[PDB]
């Protein structure tokens, strides 16, 4: 009848626990109907990283079908078909050799020296001003809007413009459709804006790129490649603002996680790696994926037309997959998360976020030894009603 499908998200989210929901299901009912905040009819929700890994990574799921109105989905205005995670390939392959090469391991190692030099500053400006002090305003946001808009080439005289723009954006239940809608206009004109600059004057930077290729590709289109300047800015500051919160945040609420890496800073690369894993940084859900043909999952034989949707946290607490998944644990041995999906649309920041994040921890943990917590863990500002997750302020000291 009308159906008895729960709705997903389950609930409003506490702090940095996942639902205890998740648990019961991997054990029990790895593959089951919800129903979406948005679009209609019902989602096939995947909370076990085998089946996460079919989902993500095979031809018969498209993300491209998910662009129609009706299909469900975990944010209010429909997806635009341009942006890459709608992309299926091998369109979406040629899409992303429009500015991969600046994203491998080695082109982004290269940028070390640079985004050290940056942390340093920051941390230099936050010893200035003394303890205590706001962690998201002199770290958490500077230092991540930095990394990007020398990468992109945009002004850094524009965070706030790109960053009204970009929360909005990130809306799941925070902001109406209408109201995405407009900013979704406004940041498509002003980045169009941007790269139109470069055409008498070209940039050695992404943006740069982005210029030379609405000239000379005569196979991307113009849609494609300005909304590829929005994805990589948006995507590109948000996830590491809140990644820094999220992990400082566990780092300090468990002291002892934080003293292991004061005395041992080499273990800060491994606890970047296991923080991803166990940071439910992604509220709920993902892009949707719809079956072009019978998929068999653990459980289920997935129809043709059905859409489905991963958990990423969950499968990142799959026991199958991890020993004592819902403990933190830096001296694992094998850890194969998907913090950052996996299969053609697999993060392609994979390497800066790492970066960004390893740099800023390995910075804190050397020079405040002594850093804690300075506002109580009750009143901590959960941004609300956004897809992603982490902390509008942390006040701490040192
Ligand atoms: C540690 C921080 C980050 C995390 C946890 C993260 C997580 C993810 C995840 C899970 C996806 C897959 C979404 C899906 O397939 O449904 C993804 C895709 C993506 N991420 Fe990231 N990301 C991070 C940093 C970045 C950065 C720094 C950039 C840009 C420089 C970026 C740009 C993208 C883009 C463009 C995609 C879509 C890739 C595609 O469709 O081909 N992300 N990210
Ligand atoms: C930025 C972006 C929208 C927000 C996405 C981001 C990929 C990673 C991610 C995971 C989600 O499930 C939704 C939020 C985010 C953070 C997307 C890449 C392109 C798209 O425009
Ligand atoms: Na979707």
């Amino acid at each position: 009848p009308a159906d008895a499908v729960p709705a997903y998200p389950f609930s409003l989210p506490h702090a940095l626990d996942l639902d205890p929901h998740y648990a019961e299901l991997r054990r029990d009912e790895p593959v089951s109907r919800v129903r979406l905040p948005y679009g209609e009819g019902t989602a096939w929700l995947v909370t076990r990283m085998s089946d996460a890994r079919i989902v993500l990574g095979d031809s018969r799921f498209s993300t491209a079908a998910a662009t129609d109105p009706a299909t469900p989905r975990m944010f209010p205005t429909p997806p635009e078909p341009d942006g890459v995670l709608a992309q299926d390939p091998p369109d979406h392959t040629r899409l992303r050799r429009l500015v991969g090469k600046a994203f491998t391991a080695r082109r982004v190692e290269e940028m070390r020296p640079r985004v050290r030099s940056l942390v340093d500053s920051l941390l230099d400006d936050m010893v200035a001003h003394g303890s205590p002090a706001d962690l998201v305003e002199f770290l958490a946001v500077p230092f991540p809007v930095a990394v990007i808009c020398e990468l992109l080439g945009v002004p850094l005289e524009d965070r706030d413009l790109f960053r009204t723009f970009s929360d909005a954006m990130l809306s799941s239940t925070r902001l109406t459709a209408a109201e995405i809608q407009r900013v979704q206009q406004d940041f498509m004109v002003y980045m169009d804006g941007l790269v139109a600059q470069r055409r008498d004057a070209p940039t050695e930077d992404l943006l740069g790129a982005l210029a030379l290729a609405t000239d000379n590709d005569d196979h991307l289109t113009k849609g494609e490649i300005v909304n590829m300047g929005v994805s990589l800015l948006i995507a590109g500051h948000e996830t590491s603002v809140n990644q820094i919160t999220n992990l400082v945040h566990l780092l300090l609420t468990e002291r002892k996680r934080y003293e292991s890496l004061v005395a041992d800073p080499a273990l800060v690369p491994a606890a970047v790696e296991e923080m991803l894993r166990y940071t439910p940084l992604v509220s709920a859900g993902s892009f949707v994926r719809v079956a072009t043909e019978d998929v068999e999952l653990s459980t289920v034989t997935v129809r043709a037309g059905e859409p489905c949707v991963v958990h990423f946290a969950s499968a990142n607490r799959d026991e199958e997959v991890f020993d004592h998944a819902d403990e933190l644990d830096f001296h694992r041995e094998r850890n194969p998360h998907i913090a950052f999906g996996h299969g053609a649309h697999h993060c392609i920041g994979a390497q800066l976020g790492r970066l960004e994040l390893q740099e800023a921890l390995s910075a804190l943990v050397r020079r405040f030894p002594t850093l804690d917590l300075a506002e109580p863990v009750a009143g901590l500002k959960w941004k609300q009603g956004m897809l992603i997750r982490g902390l509008e302020r942390q006040i701490v000291s040192w």
